[PDB]
């Protein structure tokens, strides 16, 4: 009669790539005569993403649209059927593996023996790295925490010393604000009724620069300086992105600084000072310190926008030298300016307290080395909102990796995230929660997957049951569509590199360096695989008698490695 299959994506919803594949169950039926009828869902909508495989061998669903590579852990030869690192790297060359050189039934084959029918391959792009660490180098990538998607293209970013998590795109989010995985910099805001304010205790992580971290804990008490109506927020957090840079025209010792603040952590829908802040605000810091009697002062100025959460400020040691990291100051160096969403409005004490404002006092401590004791006034003067502080530091080991400047120049909580191509990334909000691309040099642009393929595969007696005119068809509506969507992910590709810009975001190329030392790794990482099993050898063994034929590899670079 009819048929209707429910189908299943690796897309969510409200990405380009969900819309292309909804308008793929219409030609389907065009195609069809309306006698196969595709109904889809959403990632997540039936069963979760990395669930779909065992659904769709069960019958729960009747196929799958996903990333092939997903099934790595459970058939190695989807390693093989998706880019690894390093490899073929066109279309035309997957196309060509694929349907001229054996790749085809070697997949179908292999999903054969698990109850699935593999249909063919959905063409689709190459994918960048979104961070919230500058990446501008090999060795840079080491004690990265780097969600990818597993299999072959996390054994060669965790051989790099990076640490390396799974997750669906549509968890990237909110993963990579809070610090991907173990440990972040969100500052979790509490209550502190006595005292009319709130507190926090909070760990921060400096790199020392040669290798390896730095503990400040830091522990933190506002309170108001007036007498008016405060709110007293219920538990949520500031999470905060750092860019440190220097001004090439100024010769004092001195910290450009540019962050971005949001308030999360409340849950939509559960059941006057903050007018002062609605446009562009300037921003006057003066701290005042002294650490081992090493005295010193630090001015800024500038401006910040609670509406967007931006603040952008220029620091100076007036007194010379500074004693001690910027790093280690950043932290002391105005959350009134933190971007608090709609629904949490009534939890921005910060914003309520002004305009006389606040006093806000830390004490940080650095794991076997001295500690920070500041005290400042946080308040209008005039129309400037001031930042006035004093800050003492005691017991220092001169030795140490404050007086001794030991600390890289940077502050991020070393988070950053893979999934797809830089549109549909931006359709999740990537821009907003990571403010680096990282990036291969323009030789090789995608270093771990150049040519991220779907699929769609059905259950293997559903596909039986359906007639073999149909069957053809779907074939060939599968092939027909990979080029279709191909083609619409590259064209909204083109829109989002500006948006990029607009949003702060850097775009970091590595060099051709970099690319020989992942190399070195990534060979025999696709070795290993390889022999895993019959179906990833003679996949892998066709792929690289390919790569030799057209240049890809030599015989030299192996080593000695062989099949
Ligand atoms: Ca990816």
């Amino acid at each position: 009669r009819r048929y209707r299959w429910r189908i299943q994506t690796a897309w969510d919803a409200g990405t380009v790539g969900y819309s292309l594949f909804q308008k793929f169950t219409e030609r389907v039926k065009e195609l069809t005569d309306g006698q196969l009828e595709v109904q889809p869902f959403p990632a997540g909508a039936v069963v979760g993403t990395f669930d779909m495989f065992d659904a769709v061998k069960t019958g729960v669903l009747d196929g799958m649209n996903p990333f092939t590579l997903y099934w790595a852990g459970r058939m190695p030869v989807t390693a093989f059927l998706s880019s690894y690192a390093l490899g073929l790297d066109r279309p035309d060359q997957w196309e060509t593996w694929f349907y001229s050189l054996g790749g085809l039934d070697n997949a179908r084959r292999a999903f054969a023996e698990q109850g699935l029918f593999y249909v063919g391959p959905v063409q689709h792009d190459l994918n960048t790295i979104h961070s919230r660490k500058p990446i501008r180098r090999f060795e840079d990538f080491k004690g990265v925490k780097l969600r990818v998607p597993g299999g072959m293209i996390a054994e060669v970013f965790a051989a790099a010393g990076a640490s390396t998590v799974l997750l669906p795109g549509g968890e990237v989010y909110p993963a990579l604000e809070r610090g991907v995985i173990d440990w972040s910099h969100n500052v979790y805001i509490m209550a502190d009724k006595q005292r009319n304010g709130i507190k926090a205790n909070f760990e921060i992580r400096h790199n020392i620069e040669d290798g390896g971290v730095q503990l400040a804990y830091h522990y933190q008490q506002n309170t108001p300086i007036g007498d008016g109506p405060v709110l007293l927020p219920d538990n949520h957090y500031l999470s905060t992105q750092t860019k440190l840079s220097k001004d090439p025209n100024e010769k004092r010792d001195h910290m450009v600084l540019l962050e971005f603040v949001t308030a999360a952590g409340i849950t939509l829908g559960m059941d006057k000072g903050e007018e002062l802040f609605t446009g562009v605000v300037p921003i006057l810091v003066e701290l005042d310190g002294d650490v081992n009697g090493h005295k010193f002062s630090v001015s800024g100025e500038g401006e910040g926008d609670a509406t967007s959460g931006k603040l952008t400020l220029k620091f100076i040691c007036t007194t010379g030298k500074l004693p001690v990291p910027w790093p280690t100051l950043v932290t002391t160096l105005v959350q009134c300016f933190s971007r608090y969403p709609d629904h949490m409005k009534q939890h921005d004490f910060f914003k309520s307290a002004m305009p006389e404002g606040y006093i806000q006092e830390r004490t940080i401590f650095f794991k076997d080395d001295g500690n920070y004791k500041t005290r400042a006034e946080v308040k209008f003067e005039g129309d400037t909102l001031v930042n006035r502080i004093e800050l003492k530091g005691i017991d220092f080991k001169e030795d140490g990796n404050i007086l001794g400047h030991k600390l890289e120049y940077s502050f991020n909580d070393g988070g950053a995230a893979d999934f797809v191509g830089p549109a549909v990334n931006y359709n999740l909000g990537f821009h907003q929660v990571a403010k680096y691309i990282i990036m291969g040099p323009p030789e090789t642009p995608a270093i771990h997957q150049p040519v991220d393929l779907m699929d769609f595969t059905i259950n293997l007696n559903r596909w039986r049951s359906l007639p073999k005119p149909l069957q053809e068809r779907f074939i060939a509506a599968v092939h027909e569509y990979s080029w279709i969507h191909y083609a619409g992910i590259q064209k909204a590709n083109l829109e989002a590199w500006p948006k990029y810009r607009q949003a702060g975001v850097e775009v970091i190329r590595l060099s051709n360096e970099d690319v020989r030392k992942f190399r070195r790794l990534a060979i025999p990482i696709w070795f290993k695989w390889a022999k895993m099993d019959k179906y990833s050898r003679e996949a892998f063994a066709s792929q690289l008698e390919y790569m030799k034929g057209i240049g890809y590899v030599t015989d030299e670079e192996l080593k000695g490695l062989s099949l």
